[PDB]
């Protein structure tokens, strides 16, 4: 019950596991000023060179890119050393992979709000050439309403293997048909997390067998569909965004000066 760790000769205090994947855990944790935090504990017992230029990298990252915006998550401290690293890094209420399991109804205030600090996160980590390449809700974060990006996809994703899961839902056209990687990339991954907010699933949700989800994403003649709503701006949003042409899909600097971004409906 009672747990404990150092960071950087800073005492937290470990209150649970609330994360994990391949050999990493994050903690829900309370410094010497009983101030909540999370930290990432990350294993390197058995991570080749690659892996740990992949994490050093992801940090560095991280750490500078926090100061350019803040629907980036925080990272207050980190400890590296050759066998681990420590995170210290913002708590957050839910994820919005667990956050949108639950509801059906999604405010469409808070969809538009969620949708932009999306946009505004991602748009800076592509302002410093990082493309995320595996954006699902499951990579981000609710602080006080507000979405912020857990990671860049920078890291290399290793298994776990004693014991979201590599989900194609997500997935762009081009990414299937397999070296050059598109900012636009993460707009098809954007749009489906928003078209899950907008009709409750996925474009390609509903069909069951994989390999014909794959044909599916990238046959042309196969149309999406996307039901008539109030929102009309929202409407127009998805179907620019999950444009299967890389070059017709629209760019993350439009989709901000879209007019469901910038119209206040009231
Ligand atoms: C997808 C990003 C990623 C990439 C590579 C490696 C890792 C480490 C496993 C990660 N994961 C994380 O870096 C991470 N994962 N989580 C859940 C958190 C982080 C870092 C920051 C952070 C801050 N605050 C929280 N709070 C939180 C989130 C979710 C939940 N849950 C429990 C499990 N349920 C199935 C869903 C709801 C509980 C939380 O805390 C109360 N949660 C978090």
């Amino acid at each position: 019950y009672f747990q404990s760790m150092s960071v950087k000769g800073r005492i937290y205090s470990i209150l649970k596991q609330i994360g994990s994947g391949g050999s990493s855990k994050v903690f829900q944790v309370l410094n010497e000023k009983k101030q909540i935090y999370a930290i990432k504990y990350v294993n390197l017992e058995e991570a080749d060179n690659q892996t740990l230029d992949s994490y050093r990298n992801e940090i560095a990252y991280l750490n500078k890119l926090q100061q350019h915006s803040d629907k980036i998550i925080r990272l207050y401290d980190y400890e590296i050393t050759d066998q681990y690293i420590y995170m210290v890094m913002e708590w957050g209420n839910i994820d919005l992979n667990s956050w949108l399991k639950k509801k059906k109804s999604i405010d469409p205030w808070e969809r538009k709000s969620y949708w932009k600090n999306m946009l505004e996160a991602v748009h800076t980590i592509h302002q410093h050439g990082i493309v995320h390449s595996d954006l699902k809700p499951a990579n981000f974060l609710i602080v006080d309403g507000m979405l912020k990006l857990i990671d860049f996809g920078i890291a290399n994703q290793m298994q776990p293997d004693t014991t979201q899961v590599g989900t194609v839902n997500y997935m762009p056209p081009e990414a299937i048909k397999d070296s050059k990687i598109s900012p636009k990339s993460d707009v098809w991954s954007l749009g489906c997390i928003l078209y899950y907010m907008t009709y409750g699933k996925t474009p390609f949700q509903q069909i069951i067998n994989q390999i014909s989800k794959l044909h599916a994403i990238i046959d042309p003649n196969h149309e999406i569909e996307f039901p008539d709503i109030p929102e009309k701006d929202l409407q127009d949003v998805l179907k620019c965004c999950l444009k299967r042409d890389p070059k017709q899909r629209i760019s993350i600097p439009e989709l901000l000066a879209h007019p469901y971004v910038q119209i206040q409906t009231h």
